[PDB]
């Protein structure tokens, strides 16, 4: 009785799902096969307000390149299955001579990131931030990539081609702003020197400095290295100190503070003849996250990597209420259980013998 | 049955407790009235070998000053008792012109930061650290106080004397330090800010820790913004194992001499916190409370004045019931106090950790 299920669920009304083609009621109209078995969740869902999801996108996707949707969204327990759209199998990297595990470490810290500050705040949402700059020198597009068909353009952050070395952006109208502090790194291919770069961060108003520059360490292939910052409400300085000049033109939009309130994580991976990564599973941890998983390959039923019966089982809990989240599950009822639940939420079930 | 105890305890017996005279079994050896009714804990505990308090002291206190002590623990379940020798009554500034209320936000930030990676670390303890300059300029005490009699001398960070008498171009504005034995420390970066006596201009200062290995930089500039006094502004950061250069572009230079070395990391283990203040005859804070935040962190407290029964200060009825946890095991922690049994109980235990009561109508 009241094992605890490998699901993903919530204790009342107030849950939000951010997600992907998986969980995007609107794909169906752009598909010539038009049922909705492409979905792992309960269509039943699509009339509820509370998915932001876009098929072929990822928050990490939209956050960094000009392929980007407005995830949006706000409530006390919020629930993620997204990702898959910016994995190993995707192949990023800025450059020929780049690296796509550096893009996998920028994914890991940017969910990292994305999850600790979402058990925080009930609203996420995706902003524009502007910059002033007193030069000529503009805008340019120094990393991209082709594979798949599909050309990927990074947007953010925004270099600015060759020099004034600063520009001033305001981050006001959320509490805080997750925004990425980048640099290149690593050597030439052919001459095999390393790459030279600087980049700070200075809030004008408390006098608080993050920096970032590049070294000589072996990471051999050059390619953008990005952390990933939560700041606050304020007039900033993007300095780069006569190198390339960076500065953030989108950041994660975080507002209304809430108690402490674990996220949910489900796995999101490619059908296995495509390279996935477990870079979410890294970020995902206690006692702010619960990572669900299932226990087999993702076989999906619309085409190979959609509509997979596991994963379905996984999202079937967001169609009922649960008393208690936790490490192992979700326990359906609040008295007793088999198990004791691990980093319990909610109304949780003891596993004593009751006398 | 099994309502919620306001004590401080343990699931099992691998906790530790940090405190001060009020935990501190040796200070016995030091008074002229030889009993332990200065101690807030059962005597009992003297034997246990997870206690590390000294009187007079707190972590603030030991980690900024030279009046030190090495305070040094490991358990899953890690109590923190102290405080209270660093609070408004001490009345502590860096200068006369200076201002107290800076150093409350200073123990507010610090706790914060220690509370955090104490919910994730099993051990503890206090480690020098020694540093490297090309130049011949060398420490000087900027910042002391006298109040109560006693004379605080901060030593961490390290100020080093610009000697005026020399060029300005003798005075090297960078040191280097390296961070080992540890899996994460914390040191303070501070910065003075505030404008001059009887001036209507701002001190000037900076200071970056730049990590040689990673190309990561940390810095603290002041700032033109209307406080009281001229005073040292600290943030603490948890940095890890590198080498680090202390750079302050031209203005002073500080560079840490001391760190909380924390190792063997752990799951995740809410800290507790007994609220460490004086009989109310003397001023106390909250820094320690807005310091123990949900989930990694439960306070404890009681409903009435500090009322010692050894002195004011020592030997409160309220605070010995809390500490009383301490003897005992229980079931499961959380916000609202401790439950013994781990079955039922007529409250739903909020943030709990270990093996927890439910608070349904069983069938
Ligand atoms: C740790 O302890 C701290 C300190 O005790 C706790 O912090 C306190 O939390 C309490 C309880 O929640 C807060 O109470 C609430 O206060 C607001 C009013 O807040 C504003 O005014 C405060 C008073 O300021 C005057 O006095 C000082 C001089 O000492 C002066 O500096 C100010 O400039 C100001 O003087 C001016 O105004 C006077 C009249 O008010 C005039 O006479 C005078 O001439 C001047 O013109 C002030 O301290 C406070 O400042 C805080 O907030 C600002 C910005 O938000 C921040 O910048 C500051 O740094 C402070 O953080 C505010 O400006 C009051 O409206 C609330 O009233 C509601 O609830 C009460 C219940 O008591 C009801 O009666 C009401 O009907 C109403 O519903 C409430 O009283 C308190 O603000 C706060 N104090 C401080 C110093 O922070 C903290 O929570 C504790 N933490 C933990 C974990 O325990
Ligand atoms: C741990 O628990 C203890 C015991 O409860 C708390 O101790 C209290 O501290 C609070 C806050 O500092 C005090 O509240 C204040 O009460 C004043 C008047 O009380 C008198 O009577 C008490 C007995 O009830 C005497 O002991 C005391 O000497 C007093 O003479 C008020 O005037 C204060 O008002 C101020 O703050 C409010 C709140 O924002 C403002 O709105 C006001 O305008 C004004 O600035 C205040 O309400 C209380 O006196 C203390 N009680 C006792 C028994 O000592 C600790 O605070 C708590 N620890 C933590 C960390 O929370
Ligand atoms: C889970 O519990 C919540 C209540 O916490 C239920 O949410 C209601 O859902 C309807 C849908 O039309 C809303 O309009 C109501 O306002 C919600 N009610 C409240 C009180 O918030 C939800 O229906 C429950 N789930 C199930 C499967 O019954
Ligand atoms: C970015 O902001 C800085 C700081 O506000 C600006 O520098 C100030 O500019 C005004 C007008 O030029 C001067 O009067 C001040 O001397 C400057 N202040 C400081 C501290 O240097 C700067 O102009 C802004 N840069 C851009 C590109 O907008
Ligand atoms: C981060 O990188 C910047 C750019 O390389 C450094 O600033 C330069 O440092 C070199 C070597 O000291 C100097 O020759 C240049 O004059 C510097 N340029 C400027 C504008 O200062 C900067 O020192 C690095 N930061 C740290 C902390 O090492
Ligand atoms: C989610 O579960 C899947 C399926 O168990 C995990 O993939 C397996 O991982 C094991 C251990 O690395 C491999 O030996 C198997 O070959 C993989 N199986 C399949 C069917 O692909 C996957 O790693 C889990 N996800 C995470 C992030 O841990
Ligand atoms: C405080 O105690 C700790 C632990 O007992 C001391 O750390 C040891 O110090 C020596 C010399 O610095 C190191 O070689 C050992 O590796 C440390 N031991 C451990 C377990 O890490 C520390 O130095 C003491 N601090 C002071 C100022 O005396
Ligand atoms: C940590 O630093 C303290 C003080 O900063 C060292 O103690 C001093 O050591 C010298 C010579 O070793 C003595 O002459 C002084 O009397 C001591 N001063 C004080 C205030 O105690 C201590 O040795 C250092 N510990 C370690 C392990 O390096
Ligand atoms: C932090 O403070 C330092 C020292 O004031 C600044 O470094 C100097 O900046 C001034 C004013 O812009 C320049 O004229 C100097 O060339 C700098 N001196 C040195 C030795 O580097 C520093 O720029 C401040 N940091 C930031 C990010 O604003
Ligand atoms: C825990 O709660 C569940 C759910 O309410 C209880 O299950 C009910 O038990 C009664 C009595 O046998 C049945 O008539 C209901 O139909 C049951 N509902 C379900 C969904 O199974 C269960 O009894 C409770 N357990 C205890 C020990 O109190
Ligand atoms: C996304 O939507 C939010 C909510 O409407 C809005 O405030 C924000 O500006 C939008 N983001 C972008 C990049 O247009
Ligand atoms: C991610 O995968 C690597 C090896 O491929 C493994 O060492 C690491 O434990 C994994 N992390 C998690 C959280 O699954
Ligand atoms: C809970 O446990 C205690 C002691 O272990 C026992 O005496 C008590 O009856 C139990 N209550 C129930 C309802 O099982
Ligand atoms: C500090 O380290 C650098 C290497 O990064 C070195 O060249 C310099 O000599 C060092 N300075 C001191 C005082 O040790
Ligand atoms: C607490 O638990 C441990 C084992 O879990 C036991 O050795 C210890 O003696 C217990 N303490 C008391 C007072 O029962
Ligand atoms: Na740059
Ligand atoms: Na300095």
């Amino acid at each position: 009785f009241n094992e605890p299920l490998n699901v993903v669920s919530h204790l009342n009304d107030d849950w939000f799902l951010f997600g992907d083609s998986r969980s995007d009621c609107n794909h169906i109209n752009n598909l010539s096969q038009q049922n909705y078995n492409y979905m792992d969740i309960n269509p039943e869902l699509c009339k509820s307000g509370k998915i932001s999801a876009k098929a072929g996108n990822s928050l990490f996707k939209s956050f960094h390149f000009t392929d980007f949707y407005n995830y949006t969204g706000e409530g006390s327990q919020i629930i993620f299955y997204e990702g898959v759209n910016f994995t190993p199998y995707v192949g990023f990297k800025c450059l020929n001579n780049g690296d796509n595990n550096r893009w996998m470490g920028n994914k890991a810290r940017f969910y990292t990131q994305l999850y600790q500050k979402m058990a925080h705040y009930r609203s996420l949402s995706v902003i524009n931030i502007t910059y002033t700059y007193n030069g000529s020198a503009g805008p340019v597009s120094m990393c991209k990539h082709i594979a798949n068909g599909v050309t990927l353009t990074l947007n953010n952050p925004t270099f600015i081609g060759k020099y004034e070395s600063e520009a001033n952006f305001t981050l006001q109208g959320c509490d805080e702003f997750i925004v990425p502090l980048c640099v290149f790194n690593g050597q030439y291919l052919s001459s095999k020197l390393y790459y030279d770069d600087s980049q700070y961060y200075y809030n004008v108003d408390t006098g608080v400095l993050y920096g970032f520059n590049s070294t000589l360490n072996i990471t051999s292939g050059l390619d953008l290295t990005c952390i990933y910052l939560a700041l606050t409400p304020g007039n900033y300085i993007s300095i780069s100190n006569e190198l390339l000049l960076t500065v953030p033109s989108k950041a994660i939009c975080l507002r209304k503070p809430k108690a402490f309130t674990p996220v949910q994580v489900v796995d999101s991976r490619w059908h296995s003849n495509r390279q996935s990564d477990n870079m979410t599973a890294i970020a995902c941890q206690l006692p702010y996250c619960y990572f669900r998983n299932t226990t087999s390959d993702y076989n999906g039923v619309y085409d190979s990597h959609h509509g997979d019966a596991g994963f379905t089982s996984i999202l079937a809990g967001l169609m009922y209420n649960v008393s208690c989240l936790a490490q192992q599950g979700a326990f359906v009822y609040n008295n007793v259980s088999s198990s004791w639940p691990q980093y319990p939420y909610g109304h949780c079930p003891t596993a004593a013998n009751i006398v």
